[PDB]
């Protein structure tokens, strides 16, 4: 019992500013739950969406700006695609764009521009091996919808370059998600 | 935002016996109503399954026995669909098959036989008027899915034939539905 | 090497009697190991079969009843194909058959008829996250045949009526399994 | 339920020197039975490969040497299939080469190169009268996987010729069987 | 980023002498991991070659023989391809050839001649289980290049036939493996 | 053993004010080498990169604005390819643009305007005579990756339009490399 629908959130990040005068950048990770954008639900079906399995066949990460056209001390970064929960460590002003050399590198125009990435996540499996699937529709694993214990998917690494101005975005992920087994209960009233 | 799904309910129906000789006919009525199948949710989501309208596109009652293949005294009724809410009056032991002579007449063989009817029910839009919609599935109106006060749907009534003893049914009623405008509402945590 | 064969197994299943008037069901569940079918061996060969790896393609769960059929207080009930591990509680008269709308529901009619289900069972890789795999015949995992401690497989739970007469059944499991890498192992004398 | 499978076995084989001058030949025989090839099994089932039925289909037979490239007094002997149960009687030093002249004469190069054989075989039935079928694999007898009593397969006689150097020789015999009727059991534990 | 190159090993490996008549075999492992082959990086690039997933398509083991073609005692052994790291156990004068029946296995002829396996092996994702994947181009999983904890692949099995002289080996493997986004850091100086 | 690939670097560049009313331009130079691209590896490795060979196909600069849209005094300025590492002098206010009339020349706006260039550069052999080879894919030359020595390459000359406000801009090179011979060194640990 296979539908295909689509979930989103939505959420800020800030780069605050910095005094110092070099090309720095703001490292910072992104990780994809399904808790995050699916409730819980009431009574006999533990979930709101009432199916037992499900499989995220997408995300859209939308960095909607917040800052004006007029503001100065523009920049330049990298989003980078890491699906194994292996990101490079978080930083405040590093001398260096990591993911500027990733194959998966899109440049990010600051601070006034919009930035999206359309991708495939993979879950965390096992995070001391971190092993996951190719690209493929038909062979895709399907996970169970816990209660409140779902695992982490993975997939988006950024780096802002900083600047005198403070740098805000609303963040809004949608996940394209595909589930099975409709299980609805009805117990009488 | 279309979802065709399946909804059950089971309940119980049973004639009771009579000392009277001759061949009379219990009739009942069978309403249907989407509280029954649809329970609510919880949350900002008032209901489980988390969608806007609905229209019922059939359903399918199904008469399943409770008596054994030995029993006797058996006999011979009807079935009939009654979309407007007009049902012949409820009796005990009526001298005669009301519903015996309509066009939409099945006949039941009773007791222990299985009798199943497929067909598309109509809502009691007004009461008093008893206006209906002729078979159409491109114009067939949408209902609101409300939250405790849904509409009564109709079209099926029944004629049984008394007996000695006592004849039982399980009655599992199906709603094939079909939602529109998924409606999910995900407050934070 | 490979070698396709069938294996089966005996065991029988009893729902007690209940005083209780309602319509109630009993739900229990069923898994699949490999070591219930394939005892161990002798010598060097640790198992009967001298085969190295293993995957199970199907499944033949057959409820061969134990009741006459002039048995009464006939019910009805439902099988449903579970492939993760989280069944529905076990209960002895729950209010409600919790399987009935399940996408892979087969009616069950009670008690002196005869019940099949043939499906595709998966293995219990990881309990936590409770991932499988889809139907394919050619990317199926092949597990290892471990001496005493092969995996369960899993698919397959159950809710029958409940009667003031005990219903017995003996349920004869063929699982259709499929073999590689012949490995005996041939000391001498 | 056929199964066509390969099994062997290894063993040596040494022509001890000798002092006499001529070309002497030394003559021995090689039987095949399906003990030295199928284990005992374990429990209910009394063999390891789970079959009732087997008829062997061909045998190869490799003399691997195990003497250098360098020895010399090299010789020339005879190989042939004898499918009767009546071999030469067994010489240490034979005046002459009795296996030559048979049509199924294949020349041993001695002592440090590799001979093989691939023939069918023929079980003893009777050795009074000593009669075996032709070479029909729609026709070919199945006999029964006994226990600890297979009949003897025949089918090679050889003929060395002797030299000052110990010969020495890892014989490899290879049967190609064709089992039938899948019988494996399996009680409880 | 897709870069599919070649990596090598060499290393050594002796079956020392036994003054036992019989024929014996020595039976030993060979895993392989990719930390063996390619070394710690320097800097901000952990590892010398800077991609960041990796899967290994094929092995290519090499027994280059250190002994002279005059060498005597000759004999036969096996190498078979075991995909889930449980080998027949290490043995010093095993009294058969373990190896010899399984369908991977390939004749080495000892001491004086070369022996190569050419397969693709399968890492060790889940050593109780003990699960692998069949051989896919497009399907194969892509593992993550940690910095020293890669994991370890596995896929060869050796019997070896003792002698009177040591046999020596020059075992050469050969990984060829294809790396996934090239991520290279280049930090000022 | 070929490896295109694409390597990327970032800094600064300020014109700085000027109180002067006539249109002056500045001038600067720009070199490329790939010591600031490519660091050095680690061990037996000297470079991060394994090859032994390269030649650079392309670059791409790309002067990123930093300032406002908003900013007036608005000018026009010049670029130029310059393959022989003789520029025009560098300049503060030069009273004339010495980049306009040159075949190359590809206009540039300012200052809050995007402006790129790619072309094939070229490296310096012999400063004193200053040679170069004609675009040509097949017949380009082949250098050396050194440890710390390698050459500079040539090819891009600006002039900029003076102002009342500091004109920043950052810029963003991007070679695309094409590498030889896999020279990867395994030692053991
Ligand atoms: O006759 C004249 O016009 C004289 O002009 C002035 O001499 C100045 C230079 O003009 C000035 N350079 S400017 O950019 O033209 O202003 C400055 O040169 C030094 C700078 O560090 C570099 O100049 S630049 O022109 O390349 O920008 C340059 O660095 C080179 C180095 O020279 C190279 N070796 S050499 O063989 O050429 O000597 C090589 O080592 O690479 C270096 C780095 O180059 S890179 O491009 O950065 O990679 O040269 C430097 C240098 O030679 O000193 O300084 C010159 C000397 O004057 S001062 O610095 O002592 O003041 C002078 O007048 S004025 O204009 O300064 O008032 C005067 O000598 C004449 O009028």
């Amino acid at each position: 019992g296979i539908f295909n629908t689509r979930l989103s959130r939505t959420f800020g990040y800030t780069i605050k500013r910095t005094t110092v005068k070099t090309p720095s950048w703001a490292v910072d990770m992104m990780r994809f739950n399904i808790n995050d954008f699916l409730p819980p639900g009431g009574g006999s079906n533990p979930r709101s969406v009432p199916f037992e399995y499900y499989r995220i066949r997408k995300v859209k990460v939308e960095f909607w700006p917040c800052s004006p056209i007029t503001q100065g001390d523009r920049g330049v970064g990298s989003s980078a695609v890491i699906l194994d929960d292996n990101f490079v460590t978080k930083a405040t002003a590093l001398t260096y764009d990591p993911y500027v050399n990733y194959s998966s590198r899109h440049t990010i125009t600051q601070p006034f521009s919009y930035h999206s990435r359309y991708f495939t996540p993979k879950p965390v499996l096992d995070s001391t091996i971190d092993y996951f699937q190719p690209n493929n529709k038909r062979n895709q694993l399907w996970l169970r919808l816990q209660t409140a214990g779902n695992v982490d998917h993975v997939g988006l690494g950024t780096a802002f370059e900083n600047s005198i101005y403070d740098q805000e975005y609303n963040i809004r992920v949608t996940m394209y998600v595909q589930f099975r087994e409709f299980n609805l209960k009805d117990p009488p009233l």
